[PDB]
Order: structure tokens, then sequence, then C-alpha cells
């Protein structure tokens, strides 16, 4: 028989152009059959009725029932490319940062402000006009305020008085805009946040995309922290700039991939002060609109599957 690679995600991801491009290429492997789980099945059918697979590629995004995916993996015991239990942790920036620190990965100096919602004024925050103190730790402006939920993209940057004060409010992009200036200079007073030092870059973010620990594609985009105007090409796509990772950065990618147990893993680097700092780990993400990436990513994933499962199946492989 064929080795079955099962794809288990929300339809917005399963049916995305990058996913379809990569699955068509994985299907070219002679002994691999791809099965994409229907969203109606994922949401509405018990996991005992989900299709069988030998290798499971499954990842959380908004609205995905991760509990069911975990239960499926437990029931069927496939080879899992992206660890499902770790995807609970990736949803919490506190957990992400904890893992990065444990791996000796450079990240912005940060502090966690946990607020009890039934008692929002009893947390360890002191605010001045040009700084905050969080659990005693001082962050001079500029500083960054991130919701503890990694799925909440309402990240705020607070500007110093010397720069005219106010804040930059980021959000999941809406057409031409990724952020907007606000005259508000005071921090949010409900919710839990990470406060972190603002890392001075050249105005670009480096977005890194792993396919296993020994392959990483990187590209740069304009930082939303800049003015918030999205640069789009003639085709409506956000403008990307070329990046080659240095030796330190390839090691970061190796570490992130393995630490989060996410074969396919997106994360963000800030090139600042002669170093590279990780500020976000997103988990499963494909590069968009690169044919070379689609070719490479499919080859690596197919090869991983064959290396793992060819012997069980009595299939020749090197
Ligand atoms: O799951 P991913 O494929 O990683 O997609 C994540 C990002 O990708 P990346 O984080 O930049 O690599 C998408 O932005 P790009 O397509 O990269 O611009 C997002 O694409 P969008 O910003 O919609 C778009 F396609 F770029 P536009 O329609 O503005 O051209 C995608 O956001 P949506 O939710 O709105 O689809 C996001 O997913 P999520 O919001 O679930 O985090
Ligand atoms: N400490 C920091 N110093 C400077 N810029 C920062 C810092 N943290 C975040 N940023 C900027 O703010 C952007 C958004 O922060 P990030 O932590 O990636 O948020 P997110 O909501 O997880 N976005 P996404 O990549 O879509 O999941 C980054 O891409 C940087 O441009
Ligand atoms: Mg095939
Ligand atoms: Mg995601
Ligand atoms: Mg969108
Ligand atoms: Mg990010
Ligand atoms: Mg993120």
């Amino acid at each position: 028989r064929q080795i079955v690679v099962g794809i288990c995600s929300m339809a917005k991801k399963s049916k995305s152009k990058p996913m379809k491009e990569i699955l068509e290429r994985i299907s070219l492997f002679k002994y691999i059959t791809v099965v994409v789980f229907e969203e109606e099945v994922i949401l509405n059918e018990p996991v005992e009725n989900w299709p069988l697979c030998d290798c499971l590629i499954s990842f959380h995004s908004k609205g995905f029932p991760l509990d069911k995916a975990v239960a499926y993996a437990k029931l069927r015991n496939p080879f899992v490319i992206n660890d499902l239990n770790m995807q609970y942790l990736i949803q919490d920036r506190r957990e992400v940062y904890s893992i990065l620190q444990a791996e000796g990965i450079l990240l912005p100096r940060y502090a966690i402000l946990n607020r009890d919602p039934n008692n929002p004024k009893e947390c360890n925050l002191i605010e001045g006009e040009d700084h905050v103190e969080v659990n005693g730790e001082v962050f001079q402006k500029p500083f960054v305020e991130k919701p503890v939920s990694a799925e909440d993209h309402n990240v705020y940057i607070y500007y110093p008085t010397s720069a005219g004060g106010g804040s930059q409010r980021l959000f999941r992009k809406i057409g031409s805009r990724s952020s907007v200036y606000s005259p508000e200079s005071n921090v949010r007073k409900t919710g839990s946040y990470i406060y972190e030092e603002f890392m001075p870059t050249d105005g670009t973010d480096v977005k890194v995309y792993t396919v296993g620990p020994d392959y990483a594609h990187a590209e740069a985009r304009k930082s939303p922290a800049l003015d918030g105007k999205v640069e789009r090409d003639s085709e409506g796509k956000e403008v990307r700039y070329p990046v080659i990772l240095n030796a330190r950065e390839k090691l970061i990618a190796w570490k992130v991939c393995l630490a989060f147990k996410q074969t396919v893993c997106g994360f963000d680097l800030l090139r600042a002060n002669g170093q590279s700092y990780v500020c976000d780990v997103n988990g499963f993400s494909f590069v968009k609109n690169s044919m070379k990436y689609y070719d490479d990513c499919a080859k690596i994933l197919g090869n991983i599957v064959m290396r793992e499962l060819a012997p069980q199946f009595h299939i020749p492989w090197s």
C-alpha cells in the first residue's frame, strides 16, 4: 500500500494556495498518498470517524479544535510532523518566551503583567509618562505591549515624549494598513500583557520559515511598527525583501524548530544591535508565492516521511 499523509487543519489553511502547491508536490512521491481532512469532518465528526493516516500534518489556527486533533493522534498514533500538545503552548506568548529563554535564544528583555480580571488594579504595574515598571522592572519608552494571547495581534508600541508621545497600535492587516498612530500614551488597563524592550531595527522584520531544523527560508518586510502603511506589489501582495540568514540565525532556526517540536515553523527575528532577537514564534506557516520554497518544502517533507516510515512499509529508501 501507500503511506498516507493526512492534513488536518481549517479549510482556510488546507485550501490555501501554498498548501495546495505543496500537497501537489508531495503527491508526486511514488509511495505517498495525501488525504486532506474536510473541515466539516474535523468540526462535526468524532475523531473515531476521521480518516486514517500514517503521518499527520496538523496545526491549530483560529477556530480549530486542537483537543480533537490531540485525541485523534492518541487514538491512531501516526507519525506527527508538528507536535500537537506544543500547539497549546504556542498560543501563549508567556510559554513561547519561557521556551526561548530555556534554549538560550536571544530575545527582548521582557516582563509579564498578569492581571486578575475580577481585580484589575491589584497587579504589579506602575506607570510614568515615559516608562512603566512591571513587577519592579523598568521599561523606558519606547517599549512594546503584547497581549498574552499569541492569537491576539493587538500589539502596541509606546513612544517617548522626545518622539512626541502616543502609541502605535498594530493589528492583523486590513488592506493598506498594519498599524495606526494613537495619541494615547497610557498603557492598556484591562487584560494581561508582556512588556518588552523595543529593539531598534532598520525598519524591517525578518520572517523565518523552517522545514525541519536544517532548512529555513527567510524574507524581510516593512515593520508595522513604522507608519503602518502596507507596501503592496502590482498583484496585491505585501512586498518582501531578500534575506540570507547568517550562521547564528541558522542556529536559531534549528533551535526553534526542535524546541517547539514544529517541523514546519514560522518565527520572527529582529536584527538589532549587531544581533538577532526572536520576538514571535507562530508555528505552522508556509512561505507564500515562492516556487523554489514549494519545491524544497515538499521534497523535505516527503523525504522525512519516507525516512521515518519506509522501513515499516518495506519500501526502499536512502
Ligand atoms: O497561517 P499563515 O499562513 O501563517 O497566515 C498568516 C499570515 O502569514 P505569515 O504569518 O505572514 O507568514 C498571512 O499573511 P501573508 O500572506 O504572509 O501576508 C495572513 O494573510 P492576510 O494578512 O489575510 C493576506 F493574505 F496577507 P492579505 O489578504 O492582507 O493580502 C494570514 O491572515 P488571515 O487570518 O487574515 O488569513 C495569517 O493567518 P492568521 O491570521 O490565522 O495568523
Ligand atoms: N520587542 C520589539 N521591538 C521592536 N519591534 C517589535 C518588538 N516586538 C514586536 N515588534 C514589532 O511588532 C511586530 C508584531 O509583533 P509580533 O510579536 O510578531 O506580533 P504578532 O501579533 O504575533 N504578529 P504575527 O507575526 O502576525 O503572529 C513585529 O513584527 C515587529 O515589527
Ligand atoms: Mg504519490
Ligand atoms: Mg498561526
Ligand atoms: Mg486577512
Ligand atoms: Mg510576528
Ligand atoms: Mg505571532
